[PDB]
């Protein structure tokens, strides 16, 4: 439990699924946390937060992701994780859509949003910056890389400084001068997420996406502490769901369920996903998975598998009726 | 032949355009093949081609599908024959769209589908023809291996039907069979219909993508000429919705055992499994002669279904060989 949160977002029906006479199949309490879905009889299941399909852009941000900021401004490393079937938000909760944010905008502006604001506001000295790449099939490839051909990818390293981190060689880091220019380096990567998919067959449902802010701070307080501080954030958008059945996902599983459960030896270095995010995952890092699921039976079959994948992940116990 | 496989590509849906994909289908009507990009990573050389009796493009109208499929078929109903057409696939591909179509007036509505086409046509004929004659339709669903009516206005119920073994033919006992006196009869029918499925899908939870559909007209004439072979015929026509391709070992077991019978059929191997599904056995009527049967795959464009649409078409060629043709 603890520092492993893991919550269930559910979107509206879309035009399909009116247009089809789907029945829906999924009751969400956000009060006493549950999802349910009507296989007739119900199949409950229990997170540490529920969102149902009427909660906006900001209500997510403001109870998953600000305490999580709170602690990577502490100078920690945490990851934010959105998992679930195509087409059921992941991107949409990870980015959004179009001075204060868009109601529409997601965790990644908002994020860099604040990011700005409360170190500006405390006058705390810092340089921001992001990187964007892309697993696909397990191998790793650079969004935000102005110059490199589409075929090129990055190898990774381990770290001699550290026995959990890792040396992504030849990754683009861009620096951030302020709260909008996330926007353009976001179409920058989405520009080359496309041609690698035009001219490599890398689609981007099919793969994982992970995007990770790195600050460094300077905090001084005269007859108080200077502080020298880095935190990070990685804020992962995953393959869609479905492809279960790839394995990084079943890997990225049996690495939540061992941090949760503590088991022993946690299974870090069996995927490539989970070998870059080793650094955050573990001690006392807040961490953070996002399920998305569909409220209609065109989808059941997945969003039941979704829900038993968050119940894996993070087992908790059905409280009585 | 008497076994007719084509193949119906739909366009982009809203989903796959979401979600970026790309196309991977490429069909080709002169030709009659459908190819199918399979790259992997960095792949662009990797396509899987096949050759059907006709290829429809995503750009396909209904009333050329009907044209194409039905009015053969047709011809050879109105003769007193009995003739089954299948919507094969992936739910969301258009089985129902192919099928059913959608929802006044006396030329088709250019979304109708099979189904109003067909009792178009019929009447359309026999009126003209002066044959004295009768239509009648049932509408069941079969779901788990259970008939359920969806055209019997009591019976709102789970209610399932009860089928016996005729002395190739089987009867179900208690099966509503509406007398269609108009043409344009057929939309209220198709309304009282898709409700009860509905109703189905939201209190027994039989979803209508894990059904097979049934909708069976019988057509009955008595044709007359001076000096002319006074003539008797019953016709019969089958238009079934096939459940989504994609307890399921159920569904499974009935789609396979569709196509051991389709095969079965072509290479004219005696023994062909009617009684291995329902399916096959309340359908042994229609596909029992030599007469013209034929089946619809249905696919999506979308390389976010590839695996889907590939085993469409790889069951497909299964149901009738049909070899890759040079040039
Ligand atoms: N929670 C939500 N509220 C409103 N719209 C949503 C929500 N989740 C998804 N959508 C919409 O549903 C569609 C699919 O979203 P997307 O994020 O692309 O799915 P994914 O990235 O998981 O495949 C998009 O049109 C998106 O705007
Ligand atoms: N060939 C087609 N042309 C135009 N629209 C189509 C076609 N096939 C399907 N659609 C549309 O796609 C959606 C799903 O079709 P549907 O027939 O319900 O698929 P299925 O019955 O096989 O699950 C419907 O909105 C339908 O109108
Ligand atoms: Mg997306
Ligand atoms: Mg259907």
């Amino acid at each position: 439990g603890k520092n492993i949160q893991v919550v269930v977002r559910c979107r509206p029906f879309n035009l399909a699924e009116r247009k089809a006479s789907a029945h829906s199949i999924v009751e969400c309490d956000p009060v006493r946390k549950e999802v349910s879905v009507r296989t007739g009889s119900r199949k409950t299941y229990t997170f540490d937060m529920v969102f149902g399909a009427s909660t906006k852009q900001i209500d997510v941000y403001r109870s998953v992701v600000c305490p999580i900021l709170d602690e990577v401004i502490m100078g920690y490393n945490c990851t934010i994780f959105a998992y679930g079937q195509t087409g059921t938000g992941k991107t949409f909760t990870m980015e959004g859509e179009r001075w204060e944010e868009v109601p529409l905008a997601g965790i990644i502006p908002r994020t860099l949003h604040q990011i700005f604001e409360k170190l500006t506001d405390n006058g705390t000295e810092f340089s921001v910056k992001v990187s964007l790449l892309e697993i696909y099939n397990e191998e790793l490839f650079d969004l935000l890389n102005p110059s490199s051909d589409v075929s090129e990818r990055l190898q990774m390293f381990d770290d001699p400084r550290n026995k959990r981190g890792v040396i992504i060689k030849g990754l683009e880091e861009i620096t951030v001068h302020n709260k909008d220019e996330v926007y353009q380096i976001l179409e920058k990567g989405a520009a080359k997420r496309t041609t690698a998919a035009t001219l490599m067959n890398a689609y981007s449902s099919r793969s994982h996406s992970v995007f990770s802010v790195t600050i460094h701070m300077k905090e001084t307080t005269i007859d108080g502490e200077e502080l020298v501080k880095i935190g990070k954030l990685n804020l992962v958008d995953l393959a869609g769901s479905e492809n279960i059945g790839n394995q990084s996902l079943l890997t990225l599983g049996r690495v939540i369920t061992a941090l949760v459960e503590r088991t022993p030896h946690v299974p870090y270095r069996e995927s490539k996903l989970t070998r870059i995010l080793q650094d955050s995952l573990g001690g006392r890092t807040r961490t953070s998975i996002i399920a998305t699921i569909s409220p209609a039976s065109l989808n059941l079959e997945e969003t039941l598998s979704t829900l038993e994948y968050a119940h894996r992940a993070k087992n908790i116990l059905n409280k009585p009726e």
